[PDB]
């Protein structure tokens, strides 16, 4: 009333949306994959990004302390996410890798783990996959290329890189509690709002960085075998290595050196150590 | 509190004449760009309808880049924080005579390109770095260290999937317009609010892809001869390419596959004709 046009010069309105911090700090321990966890396991450290933070990296640093008192090192940020409540929730993950000074992987990600051949859950996974891509016909054909490429439902090899891919078929299927279908199915121990989807994210940054350069110095010891060295990245990619061909890309991407003592003990070249210190939290990466 | 304001913005690359473009709005001032809104389902989807509103240039596969938070100062005025979120696309340069223009990427980034040999401007752009690490003592020796990094006076040499990292410095450094230093000083076509600091990352991840697995085929025809496709790498690198180790990496990957078909170069002997087989279109599809 009184001429209220619609847009207007002199007015901008702005949308706002929750800005939340979510962390994902990995430690190797026992060979073992392990995520640091607040609320009895329920979530990851998290919390709002304010006013008074400096950086988005420095404001999750925080948050981390105050959730959990353990010190990080570097941070490399991962996906940037809308709720699924892509309306007032804005998600911004990172990763961390760490000693352990705690929950493992497989709790929340069971069917990622092949270490010891493929687990029998992944059958029930499948089975469920496949009354879901066979529930419409009209997207029967696409939905068995996806479960074909991601679990391998009609074949095709096991890919260790697409756990996020994995977990969003999961989720579409309504095969996950994140997804709260009307009959509940659930795979793996669910996590608070999609933190479960930030994990995916993680697990799937760290499996493409150490299969083509494994700069993984922070979850090491300052001295280690080149058996040790194989033992934490098969536990990372949920995988068992070629021992072979494993030594050849250890040496091709010049990352260890001998230190004299004794297997023989490796350490992380200190040019590597430089050069993380000065890459920052946005690696120019190839996936994410 | 914990509120932020997510602009969603676009870095749309196609490849024409062997040079590298990127789409843009303003006469080449901006990239497409626009606000993360409450009807937004993703935040993918809704950058795709402001890449549409604004070019009605057709978008394929989008892929996130980074999310960049502000420094400003009085973002209590605005109820939030202000966040930029960045994503990728390779596409066809299309011409209709809507409104938008096509701008090369070394307008924006003239110290990027190397093909002919190191440019001549970071003669110019080294000065004034140096300037800058030795006006404060106490952080010369990590500041030099940040120049050598980037700027391939390490010794390692020259590192292009450095961009963003290169401009975060130069940006500090006050060597951007974007800085707004106290005497004005920049190199490059400056462009809209941090949109600059947006392409450098979009750069720095097609650079890495395209090390590692150059999945280009949304920005080659649908067939194409080998040299195309060799010049195609290298005006994305800004590098000359080693022309058997480029040749000898595709057929590794499995890439491109004989069309049947020969071409005609320029000085007018024939050529194999070349396309990115059909397990490389259906890998990228069966994501997202
Ligand atoms: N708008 C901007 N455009 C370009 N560079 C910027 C901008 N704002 C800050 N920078 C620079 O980017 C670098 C990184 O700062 P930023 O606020 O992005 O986060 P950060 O946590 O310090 O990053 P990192 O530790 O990963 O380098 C700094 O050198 C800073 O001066
Ligand atoms: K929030
Ligand atoms: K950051
Ligand atoms: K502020
Ligand atoms: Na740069």
């Amino acid at each position: 009333y009184d001429d209220d046009d619609k847009d207007h010069p002199f007015t901008v309105t702005i949308g706002l949306a929750h800005a939340e911090l979510i962390a994902v700090v990995t430690a190797i321990t026992t060979d073992e994959p392990r995520v640091m966890t607040v609320r009895e396991g329920a979530a990851l450290p998290s919390g709002p990004f304010e006013f008074g933070h400096r950086t988005l990296q420095s404001g999750l640093r925080e948050w981390i302390h105050e959730q959990t008192h353990h010190p990080v090192g570097y941070l490399e940020q991962l996906y940037t996410f809308a709720d699924r409540d892509g309306g007032r929730t804005i998600s911004i993950g990172y990763l961390g890798l760490v000693r352990e000074q705690w929950h493992g992987w497989y709790e929340y990600f069971p069917w990622e783990d092949h270490r010891q051949g493929r687990p029998d859950i992944l059958d029930s996974i499948i089975d469920k996959l496949r009354a879901w891509a066979d529930s419409e016909p009209d997207s029967r054909a696409q939905r068995h290329l996806r479960a074909d490429f991601t679990f391998g439902l009609d074949g095709g090899g096991w890919n260790e890189e697409l756990t996020l891919q994995r977990y969003e078929l999961l989720y579409e299927a309504g095969l996950v509690g994140e997804a709260q279908s009307e009959p509940r199915i659930n795979f793996g121990r669910p996590m608070f709002a999609d933190h479960r989807r930030i994990l995916a994210t993680g697990i799937a940054r760290l499996r493409a960085k150490i299969k083509y350069r494994p700069v993984v110095f922070e979850l090491m010891a300052d001295s280690f075998t080149l058996l040790q060295l194989q033992r934490a990245i098969e536990a990372l990619a949920g995988l068992t290595l070629h021992k072979q061909n494993f030594r050849r890309l250890i040496e091709q991407q010049q990352l260890v050196e001998e230190t004299g003592d004794m297997a023989k003990l490796f350490r992380f070249r200190q040019t590597v150590l430089d050069e993380r210190a000065l890459s920052g939290t946005k690696l120019p990466l190839s996936r994410n």
